[PDB]
């Protein structure tokens, strides 16, 4: 059993201490698509710096879950082949960015599941006995069997890595939190595509006491784990 | 009986080219003296009320245009049950850590509690007979309520999103709503947040990737497509 | 205090070997005018609410010992909003082909709508503060609900469940919960159904590949583990 | 293009009064030899597979019937992540009570686990591509899957539901989908069950209140509907 994080607005967990065998680590989507070149987030023509600025402080927080015996979930955003999990509205707004969903680039179909840009990247591979949720939509619970897979294994608090902060991660951290799962979001081990928006999207989570849960940086989770 | 596209960013919403109003819902969220009145929940927190007040007047203009086309309106009122079975430990922890507890006595009752005056919708947009309420215990509207029953049965595929605040329950409706492929707008003057840096960063949000969320839009630009038959 | 296992059909309940009240849920399901009383729904449609009035007393008595060992009470009422934004075409015009459209007067109020006497919790079984309330509109007390949050919440890993009728709210309650995780036992006193033969066969349904949706019991096998 | 009513117990199916193929979809429950098979789960638990199979040439000609008139057909096979992550441990407990333990090994693999050949469906009833298939861990093919995205993005609102057992996966599919308002017909011939007597109770129980749950007919009653 572990101690408190150091972490804004509150030391976390509101319970007062980190028990593994309550506990997971999600890897939101650390897919060629959201943060390699060739794929989706690429040919819409962003920043990938921004996006992969969080893949090593990931890899040592990955070593640190794994060491603890925490439980670890891995998430990949994308599509059935046959396409029949995807809203026309989402369709048209990638066909709109230049980078349409199912279109061939580089790196294979844009976010279809089995083409080499929605595989996860190698620097945060999963292991034996480490779930991988695949998510037609930004949230992670929906339209999935994460609920499920956390509930069987009694878990009832989270700690989030991963990309977009902005987008799956803080729908992933909404979702979680309204269902009363206390979260952690780590503001080195996420990105955006805008510097701007990561910010604001941290700064949201600390207001009313910590509306989502709390905020703190990957050092301050290795120092409560160590 | 069919309107033209709003004016929005980054796209003419809607996607499919049209507004239909037998198959588009209003949805207001969350106006109650808890977020936007004197002696509420975020009053005793020591925000700033005129951030979360300015998007009223805005909303009932819009409230008046969606009854004259026949749109859909849905309200919402987040609060818990009186005996708290709703209430997760963490979110009744972290309003004390603010300095106002979910159940504790205030000024206007209970702290959103149903049922309570600080509770109840305000009346510069009270709801009429035939436009439901959602009462909802977390931020989105969807999650432990009956929203995606009420929108599947009247066939609704388009919601137009009002109410506050602009990064908490706004944007966790619209995001639930985006998943299971509604196509949605935000209206940048008929919501508010506890932030004014937090309210223009959630509306700038929904516009990247093509319009990752939907589209933003002045309640002027939707008033004008709402006078433009095609 | 924890208690021992019930003698239950296939196997002795709960699977992990013991009760525990902090754990364990009483759900009464739709002990309603409607389903069980004169002039409602089920009376309108000329079904004998003998077969449905049978387990109220048996209930009664069972709500008393889980009220005694402190465990979960949770109720449930089938009905709609006033305004019917919540009932499906289909559900609306099934009622009507039998003789008793929800909404429709009859001498219990608008058959089915919340708020209505023919909606009301039966008095033999009345809630008490502190045990909460479901309103369902759907056959299933889990969908269009906040029942989930509500055992999540409390921490309710078991659910022993009572009301009507057997084959229809219960069992879709029933299997609701068991694809979820939930083990539960269903009271074959405590519950019936608009057929005698339903009633029999929604219960020896549960108890196949090894109890396939949980076990069955009598109330007095409940009573016996609880020490009543 | 548009077809009248099936023929159907308690009322000519389906309520709205025709049956629009665009927004009908056909759906064929865990046609699997873990249900219908020699050396799967319902044989290792000893119970008469003559009683699950006799659906299958009934639904073979039904598929083609979809498949000629271009409505949606759907799949499901029930079944677990290899790694056993959403297996409840009292689905595992029962199972092993029952002498055919979820993950253990048995004459076609491991019981119920994703991947095995007792988990493939039965080669009389394979898929095509553009007739997805719902990979479920539970009884009801809602729950923990995609389906109602699936369903709610084709614009589907009526279902034709076949497969096995017609008292388990049949039946909590059908009480879930009926709740969010679909229209759902179950072919009494297209279906079966471990006990003949539970398999008629089944379809009985959807005809009370003036079709609780949907309607039920036979297979010949919807071909000659179809033309």
């Amino acid at each position: 059993i572990y101690s408190t994080v150091n972490a804004n607005p509150y030391a976390w967990p509101y319970d007062g201490s980190i028990d593994p065998a309550h506990t997971a680590l999600i890897l939101i989507d650390w897919q060629i698509d959201f943060c390699g070149p060739g794929g989706y987030v690429d040919s819409m023509g962003y920043d990938l710096s921004l996006t992969r600025s969080g893949l090593e402080p990931t890899a040592r927080v990955l070593a640190a879950a794994r060491d603890t015996g925490m439980t670890v979930i891995h998430t990949r955003e994308g599509h059935r082949p046959d396409l029949a999990d995807l809203p026309p509205n989402k369709r048209w707004r990638s066909a709109s960015a230049g980078a349409e969903i199912g279109s061939v680039g580089p790196c294979g179909r844009i976010l279809v599941r089995g083409e080499p840009g929605w595989e996860i990247v190698p620097e945060v591979a999963p292991r034996e006995g480490e779930p991988i949720i695949d998510k037609p939509g930004k949230g992670a619970f929906y339209a999935t069997d994460l609920d499920l897979l956390l509930r069987t294994r009694g878990i009832t608090h989270l700690i989030l890595t991963g990309i977009t902060t902005d987008v799956s991660v803080h729908t992933t951290m909404r979702e979680a939190n309204d269902r009363g799962y206390e979260c952690l979001i780590l503001s080195d081990c996420t990105g955006a595509t805008d510097r701007k928006h990561h910010e604001a999207a941290l700064s949201m989570v600390t207001m009313q006491g910590g509306v989502f849960g709390a905020t703190a940086h990957s050092d301050d989770l290795l120092a409560a784990l160590g």
